[PDB]
């Protein structure tokens, strides 16, 4: 199994989410961007997993569910099977990396995204290890109901650029962006 990543999106106020939806207008270049990160598998007969929590599942529309070209990972104690079109069920983020490890999907994943949310979010990035976080600076506050945790800057490296990523300010819609990569390896 390749790489673990988070990949999120971001307001100046730490705000990812209102009322399951996204605290800014749609935008699109933003979208491409996510689906063009956890969808390109560096290496050849595998495909990327994408894991997220059962309210960040149900938060994308439909059509676009399960993420396409991708495995799909849903986190839930409560459901006692994978939702209509997803792959996979587990109970917990250690579940979830230990079940990549199995017969099963050892051999066929690349890379793993999690993609949300908050409490997700969190323990990837306080469990030891070697983790990335391609994080997209909103750089505007938006009204929010769910934030993303704390970046601690002594353990997370912003690096200086990354192949495929973006260094410049984008514009969408009114509202100014930037693409940033940070690194942890502890
Ligand atoms: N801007 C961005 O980049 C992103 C924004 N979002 C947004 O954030 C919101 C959804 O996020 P959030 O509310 O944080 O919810 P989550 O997607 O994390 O869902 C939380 C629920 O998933 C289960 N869960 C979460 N973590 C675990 C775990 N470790 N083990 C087992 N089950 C777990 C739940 O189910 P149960 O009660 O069934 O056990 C828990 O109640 C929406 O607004 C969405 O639009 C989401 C991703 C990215
Ligand atoms: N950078 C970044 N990081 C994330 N985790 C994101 C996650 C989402 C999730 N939402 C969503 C997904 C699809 Cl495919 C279609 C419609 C919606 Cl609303 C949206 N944008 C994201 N941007």
């Amino acid at each position: 199994v390749g790489s673990l990543n988070c990949i999120v999106a971001v307001s100046q106020n730490m705000g990812i989410g209102k009322n399951g939806d996204l605290p800014w207008p749609p935008l699109r270049n933003e979208f491409r961007y996510f689906k063009r990160m956890t969808t390109t598998s560096s290496v050849e007969g595998k495909q990327n997993l994408v894991i997220m929590g059962k309210k960040t599942w149900f938060s994308i529309p439909e059509k676009n569910r399960p993420l396409k070209g991708r495995i799909n990972l849903v986190l839930s104690r409560e459901l006692k099977e994978p939702p209509q079109g997803a792959h996979f069920l587990s109970r917990s983020l250690d579940d979830a990396l230990k079940l990549t490890e199995q017969p099963e999907l050892a051999n066929k994943v690349d890379m793993v995204w999690i993609v949300g949310g908050s409490s997700v979010y969190k323990e990837a990035m306080n469990h030891p290890g070697h983790l990335k976080l391609f994080v997209t600076r909103i750089m505007q506050d938006f009204e929010s109901d769910t934030f993303f945790p704390e970046i601690d800057l002594e353990k997370y490296k912003l690096l200086p650029e990354y192949p495929g990523v973006l260094s410049d300010v984008q514009e969408e819609k009114g509202i100014k962006y930037k693409f940033e990569v940070y690194e942890k390896n502890d």
